[PDB]
């Protein structure tokens, strides 16, 4: 039978993973637990407080709420209730976080699925797979073109700033020394160039521009193309979550070079974020059909626990 | 401890596998087994009919012998005497294989990772992952330009053929259409063309030409030309042994589109062919110690366990 799915948080990753459901041959929505009362859907929505009392109607909890604080606090305690699959992309809180999680599920013998995605996740899997392969590998990531929402939140600070977003761009010269295995000496303000779009009277142009370019710790030392437009354009044409990367790794075989490159070009970050997470839902629901339990990364899963193919098929067809 | 390794098999890619164990901090490379006498290596030689008298010094054998004929013969019975590792290169026999060394791994309770390298290897994982996680995909695998092992050594088992080498060859058009999302209908056999170079006297030509195009499964149903060449053109122009290849997968997530792109640009093919069947080496080793036993395709292994540090250390580092 179908596995039973239900969505914890109802931002832009739930909205990802809700619409995304219909899309799974395997997989059935029971419901959306929310804080708030309200939800603009015809998914039935509960109170969070109550996934206790549905606790048996749910497989797999996907966790959807904010990783700055909610997914670390609440998080475990999902865990008792059924298999739970996170996002959660703070790296440096990671281990922590999976231990938490690991006390707790195995405590329930449920599985939980720590830090999914693109990066952490799809990005994790291909960071490691080609160090491993290459001994005495050289290896980048890049990220981008995206909105970088910190670097975006310094550009309101600035006086004279209506609206104003920032992203990230990995540079082509950059990408290109690492694809030959010459990007070893670059620093992180020449792996990146920037891209600001600020609205702002034209008075305060010159004065914001100069804030911008020598504002330190987050403009100083980069490439950086400052873009005033105006309200009417921003509101219109920065509402998107485009982003991306690549993961670049090469190694030396005794005079001979190998290059490894992952790419990602996403129309809309929390849709290709929620598909990582659903399909490593479908892993922790088969893990614990296997009797497995405790938390997991993505380096812990074989590939084809993703897959809604058996894997006979799978070996038939892809290997 | 480290993990004793030996070589059967002393082509191009047991050259690559002996000159790469050096660089791994976890294995020594015991020997090599070979059905000749003489070897041009100061590592101790054996006869391939004597492994059984090393079985309790080996903890895993690299099979380096041909695809096309020696691997499904000989492979199932070296996994009697320790982990195996291949690189078996038939995509329309890999079941057949893993089930034959699933039955003899699991009766010698060691494990046998079948069908390593970078395609089948390394492409296969790729092909199943953005499978998996783009639910609605369009997938398309790319090979070359550049010489292909197995088809190299296929033709060179033929009678009359002197030397002999394989490129294969991918259409770009194809490829720019998979990035557009509009390749979607074209096989690889569509994609892509064959180019042999083959040293042989005139008189078998014919005979020749007839056993390449007729080969099954490596030639049967490909674009193939076919070029008999003399041996001083042969070994000054066809030396090299580059190849690479892009696995490339589209997907709609309801009106946002998303590409996923892997590419390999391989100086040396067998020397990134070995290395990952290094690493799936280390990963069989640590499977059977962790008490599993049998055949397994590189589907079935978690990415972590191809790496030599701990899996601490990869999560806390690359997640
Ligand atoms: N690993 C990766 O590759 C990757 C990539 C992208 C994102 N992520 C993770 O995904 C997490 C969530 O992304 P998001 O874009 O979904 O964040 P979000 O849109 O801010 O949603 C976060 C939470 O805010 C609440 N919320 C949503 N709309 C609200 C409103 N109008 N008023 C009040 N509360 C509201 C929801 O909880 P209630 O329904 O309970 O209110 C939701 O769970 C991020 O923190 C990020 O770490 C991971
Ligand atoms: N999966 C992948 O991504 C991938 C990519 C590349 C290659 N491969 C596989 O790798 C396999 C090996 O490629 P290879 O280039 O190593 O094949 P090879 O160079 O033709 O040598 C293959 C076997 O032939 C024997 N041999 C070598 N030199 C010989 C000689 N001068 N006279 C007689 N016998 C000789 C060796 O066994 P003895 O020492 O016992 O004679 C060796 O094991 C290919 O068959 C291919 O299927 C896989």
């Amino acid at each position: 039978t179908n596995i039973r799915v239900a969505i914890v948080g109802y931002g832009n990753l739930g909205r990802s993973v809700e619409k995304l459901i219909a899309k799974q041959p395997d997989m059935d929505l029971v419901g959306i637990f929310s804080r708030r009362a309200t939800l603009d859907t015809k998914t039935p929505v509960f109170d969070v407080a109550d996934v206790d009392k549905h606790a048996d109607d749910v497989d797999v909890l996907f966790l959807c709420m904010g990783s700055a604080t909610d997914i670390p606090e609440q998080a475990p305690k999902f865990a008792q209730f059924a298999c739970t699959v996170d996002t959660y992309d703070n790296h440096r809180d990671i281990p922590r976080h999976r231990q938490v999680m690991n006390e707790a599920a195995t405590a329930a013998g449920n599985v939980a699925l720590v830090s999914t995605g693109w990066d952490p996740g799809m990005f994790s899997i291909n960071r490691v797979y080609a160090a491993a392969v290459l001994a005495e590998h050289q290896q980048h990531t890049f990220w981008g073109p995206g909105l970088s929402l910190g670097h975006s939140g310094a550009l309101r600070r600035i006086p004279g700033v209506q609206k104003a977003v920032q992203y990230i761009l990995p540079s082509e010269d950059a990408l290109e020394k690492a694809r030959r295995g010459e990007a070893g000496d670059l620093t992180g303000k020449q792996t990146h160039k920037m891209q600001c779009f600020v609205v702002a009277d034209a008075a305060d142009h010159e004065r914001i521009e100069n804030d911008i370019r020598t504002m330190p710790d987050y403009f100083v030392g980069y490439e950086v193309e400052v873009n005033f437009i105006d309200e009417a354009t921003f509101d219109s044409e920065h509402t998107g979550m485009p982003n991306g990367g690549h993961v670049i790794t090469t190694g030396d075989t005794g005079g001979f070079n190998h290059t490894v490159e992952y790419i990602l070009k996403l129309d809309r970050n929390p849709d290709f974020t929620a598909s990582s997470q659903i399909a490593f839902g479908r892993a922790a629901h088969r893990m614990k059909q296997q009797g497995q339990s405790g938390a997991f990364t993505v380096l812990e899963v074989a590939p084809y626990l993703l897959s809604p193919e058996n894997l006979d098929d799978l070996i038939a067809r892809d290997v």
